């Protein structure tokens, strides 16, 4: 009765606790745990590391060989559209259903077979470890994180150049474990010709998520989206010469030579601007979970005019700037925002010397 | 010692809990808390409320009266004429938190070590501290303690005027700040642009309304104004409310004004107002410490002045582009972060000089 329901909510948060694991490693594949249980304990663990790699369920079951057959398989996330049936399971719990409405319900198709099938534990864990993904799922649009670097009184950087004031080391060191963990990092040309920067992840800058998991050579570097409508960056920017991919969202092709790593899409202007809607979309189809956005004040300004992001973190120094500096505060251009997708706190934390404070549309 | 040390922590903890009661009505008179022990027990306690009343050591001495022969006495500051009662009450051991800010005046301790009694000293100081931070500012310094307060949204832009635009709980936190703090200092420009009354309204306390400050014995921070030129006319809210308003002027005004409003000559500098003076002013006529409700501009130049010792940032989950932009001038003091904390759906971010 009671026995049962307290105990899948250990071995569930269990799963979930393994699929985090991958969170860094597994775009564009969602984060899934497996673990499974026979009188008492866990025969097979596993979770999803990579696309090309075996899912949570098929490591699990490698492990758990025949000893599978008897009992509980916690999943966190439907399998299959197979394993479970020859493995020779009785019961599996999955956390959430699976999103894509149409094909997703072969949730049954292993009750089929006479599974003990069941739904929905802890459900909201399991929404809250694929944010990105699930969200490309159901609507067409990437999960889109700004983050924004200001001072005590918005204002940034001293100057109008459009580059990214970065607050501290310590914020510096932050941003890095949320850059690692987002599908893609986007920017705009204006912030590459001001700062030339990497926009890489380096693993030296993680703590402890440096062991536990994430080994070095596993490092996986987001994909750099770069806005320019004009073809303004150059190929000798150190942006392009970074291992991995970087995008550029291009009002028209270049005719230049750009390394192998550079590819290019072509996005359809709107008012005398490059389209981000269409872009963000343009992504969804390309496979993109995730955006983190290291923008200046302009680009910050037009994703949230634009209804587009969906969480904003706030860097905050503990400065007030001088005269009258940048930064999105106190600037005439953005109109209709108060009536626009207002947001609420989540969480405020000490970075440092600075706060960082988590706001989502909520 | 290890059972005396923790045993003296509970009860000087006690004492400093007992300071703080006060800290609504005190001024200009430091918060100060007696705890008075024998062999083990309580018998007597008390606490400073109001300037024109007895001190906290008196408080506690009246009512621990014969129980006081034996042992100690844990004072949040050093005693006191008030360092006779002690003596007189014949208790061996005082224990104070800090000694007299005022270093003329330190030897306090060594009167009561005289009549042989036990003394010692720093116990908790920190927290001690902390209780008085402008009462000892200004003993120590010439000046008040000031907190400039700030409210904007995300974009910086001026967001916070009763219906504004942060919040509810904030407005009932800034309350709280108000009430406990001496004086509010404000500008004309935010006078004439809103007519506020910079009072504390006790309706919009909490359970600090019980803790103590009962209604009556509600104490009204000074208003302080600054008009270089004397804009701010008689029949502006502010000046009919119950408590003194005080303009910082630049000349004298030539206006019949009610028998609770004052005003101080300021000397200029550079054609402006020196807020310098004020400050230094105001700390001569025992101003403890000012709560800041100004706009862009004053804020700005405090700030340039030198003169913030906190500043109190509230920001509400908004962004603006309503030609209410603004926050801070700056015609060009740098801070390090303390307490963040939420208040509904707005943060305050507490920040203090270093
Ligand atoms: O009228 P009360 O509520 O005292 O205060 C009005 C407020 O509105 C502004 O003018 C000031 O900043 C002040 O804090």
């Amino acid at each position: 009765t009671l026995y049962i329901q307290g105990q899948d909510e250990y071995y569930m948060a269990r799963a979930l606790k393994l699929a985090q694991r991958g969170r860094f490693t597994t775009h564009p594949n969602p984060n899934v745990g497996c673990v499974i249980v026979k009188d008492g304990e866990i025969v097979g663990e596993g979770y999803h590391q990579r696309a090309g790699e075996p899912h949570a369920e098929v490591h699990a079951l490698r492990m758990a060989g025949e000893k599978a057959k008897g009992a509980t398989a916690y999943v966190t996330l439907e399998p299959c559209s197979d394993a479970l049936i020859a493995a020779g399971v009785a019961r599996v719990v999955a956390s959430m259903q699976d999103p894509n409405q149409v094909a997703g319900r072969g949730l049954y198709r292993l009750q089929q077979a006479g599974i003990d099938v069941s739904h929905g534990l802890m459900m909201s864990e399991a929404e809250q470890l694929n944010k990105g993904f699930l969200k490309r799922m159901r609507t067409g649009f990437p999960y889109i994180q700004l983050k924004l670097g200001a001072s005590l009184d918005g204002r940034t950087a001293m100057a109008s150049g459009e580059s990214q004031w970065i607050t501290s080391p310590q914020a510096r060191r932050d941003v890095q474990l949320l850059r690692a963990q987002s599908h893609a990092i986007l920017t705009s040309s204006a912030t590459v010709l001001a700062d030339d920067p990497a926009l890489t992840v380096r693993w030296s800058e993680l703590d402890e998520q440096t062991q536990a998991l994430y080994p070095q050579q596993n490092l996986r570097q987001p994909i750099r989206i770069v806005i320019d409508s004009q073809n303004r960056v150059t190929p000798v920017h150190r942006i392009v010469q970074q291992p991995g991919e970087t995008w550029f969202a291009r009002t028209q092709e270049d005719s230049r030579e750009w390394p192998e790593t550079v590819r290019t899409l072509l996005i359809p202007e709107h008012k005398g601007h490059l389209d981000l809607v269409v872009l963000m979309m343009q992504l969804g189809k390309q496979q993109i979970n995730s955006i983190w956005v290291e923008a200046g004040p302009t680009l910050a300004g037009a994703l949230l005019q634009a209804g587009l992001v969906d969480e904003l973190i706030v860097y905050i120094a503990p400065k007030l700037l001088g005269s009258d500096a940048r930064g999105l505060c106190t600037l005439p251009g953005l109109e209709k925002l108060a009536d626009a997708p207002q947001f609420k706190f989540k969480e405020i934390r000490h970075v440092g010397p600075d706060v960082c404070l988590h706001l989502v549309g909520a």
